[PDB]
């Protein structure tokens, strides 16, 4: 069987994404896949990188450095727990989906969070495991991305540019660099605008796609695929 | 005389990026300029993007779109205060600066939620009314990042690719978008790494193209810039 982690950041349960997340449960509940949701904006989850994110006492009170402070609290069991229990889900999870609509070509600042915080060194990566053999090889991870903007508008001679020049830093510097193998994006352009046929078409495109999402072909996750 | 906000974004004073901070304050200080800065961890700034950041009536309550609700409370003056007190620094702002950590190929959520909360539509840019028709039209905007990589892994065939690469969503998906001219990025590499002297050589080099800073021009924001 399969364990999946949708990792799901949008405020309101009746918007578009929150239709994409509860299509996914669906169907990969229905498939035998063992499901996990981590609902960021419901568990209030904290986004900031501070000394907070250790318990007990700091490797140096002096001068704080958050990326070895945490390495080393990783190592030795002392993280906060909000942590550690999304590292536990990362850990046993096959497949971790993050469903998001795109802020500011990116995620939101608390998914942001929730990257910047819970794949630290000693977890995601280390020294010999950046990129292929990053510590959370095997892994599949697959971004699924609402937009304001129309598909058109995401060409490479658009203003936007193109969609895969936005997914680099998620995909290549983050994604990758842990290990992941990255399926190609899902993304549901512009819905706010479509029409209600549309939007149906979107959601169940997903659901679809769900299907046979474990016989689907990681991308090559290169400089040249995004550019 | 101009009016400088820089972002600052390290929990740490003690920091390089800390260091980079008060280079910047004493320099254009130095200059006679009107210096603000906002020190994101210190306010212990909020980053998420939700409800509490409107206090009036809710235009459509029965479904919460944060756009919508944020461009409505923008237009009634309804926003939270720690969003409209950094749309003052901005709107008076003739230069922005970021300094910041590069996390993850972009910015620390503290600061992701700084641009996802203050640039709101109505504010910084409208539908239509971006890119060069962006709301801040007139501002310059500088990113002044520091990397735990080395300038040799991001090259256009290193590991991490071209440092360019990651500048797209924030120099032209974010700071282009509202309007801003984007200067030319400062990007001090793997400071962690670098010796004592090659640090203070970063510091001073921040330090020295600060003096001749308003006699720069912006990049050509593009496509071609970032990915040639
Ligand atoms: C701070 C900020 C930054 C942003 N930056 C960008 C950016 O850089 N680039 C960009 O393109 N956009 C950007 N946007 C716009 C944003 O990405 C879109 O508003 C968002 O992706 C839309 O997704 P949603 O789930 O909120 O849509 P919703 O408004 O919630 O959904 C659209 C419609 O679909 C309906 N719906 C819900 N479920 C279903 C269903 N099952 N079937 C049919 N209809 C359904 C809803 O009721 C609604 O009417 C930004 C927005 C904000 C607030
Ligand atoms: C969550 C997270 C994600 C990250 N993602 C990435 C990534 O995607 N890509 C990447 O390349 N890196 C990444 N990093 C690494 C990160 O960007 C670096 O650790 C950071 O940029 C270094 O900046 P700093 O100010 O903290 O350095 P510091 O550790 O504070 O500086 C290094 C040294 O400079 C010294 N120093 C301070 N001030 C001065 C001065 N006045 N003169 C001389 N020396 C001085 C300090 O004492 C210290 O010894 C990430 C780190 C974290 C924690
Ligand atoms: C413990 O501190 C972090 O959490 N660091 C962190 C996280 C993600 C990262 N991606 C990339 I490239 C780097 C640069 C790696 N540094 C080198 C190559 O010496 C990186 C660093
Ligand atoms: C809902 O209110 C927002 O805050 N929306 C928001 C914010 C930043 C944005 N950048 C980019 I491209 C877009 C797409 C704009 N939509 C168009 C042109 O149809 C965008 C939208
Ligand atoms: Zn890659
Ligand atoms: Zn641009």
């Amino acid at each position: 069987g399969k364990k999946v982690l949708i990792v799901y950041a949008h405020q309101e349960p009746k918007s578009f994404n929150g239709s994409l997340k509860n299509v996914a449960v669906d169907e990969l509940s229905r498939q035998g896949c063992t499901v996990t949701v981590s609902d960021l904006y419901a568990m209030n989850f904290e986004p900031r990188a501070t000394d907070k994110d250790i318990t007990g006492t700091l490797s140096n009170p002096e001068v704080f450095n958050y990326g070895v402070e945490t390495h080393e609290a990783y190592k030795q069991r002392s993280l906060a727990s909000d942590i550690t229990d999304e590292q536990k889900k990362v850990r046993e999870a096959d497949l971790v989906i993050f469903q998001f609509p795109l802020y500011w070509f990116s995620v939101p600042a608390i998914l942001k969070g929730w990257m910047d915080r819970v794949l630290c060194q000693g977890f995601a990566f280390d020294i010999p495991g950046f990129y292929d053999s990053g510590l959370l090889q095997g892994k599949l991870a697959l971004l699924s991305v609402t937009t304001g903007g129309t598909a058109e508008m995401y060409t490479k001679t658009g203003v936007n540019g193109d969609s895969r020049y936005f997914l680099w830093p998620l995909q290549h510097g983050t994604l990758h660099f842990c290990g992941f193998k990255v399926l190609a994006p899902q993304i549901s352009f512009a819905p706010e605008i479509a029409s209600e046929e549309e939007r149906k078409g979107m959601v169940a495109a997903w659901s679809q796609r769900l299907q046979t999402i474990w016989k689907e072909e990681p991308i090559p996750c290169t400089a040249h695929w995004h550019f």
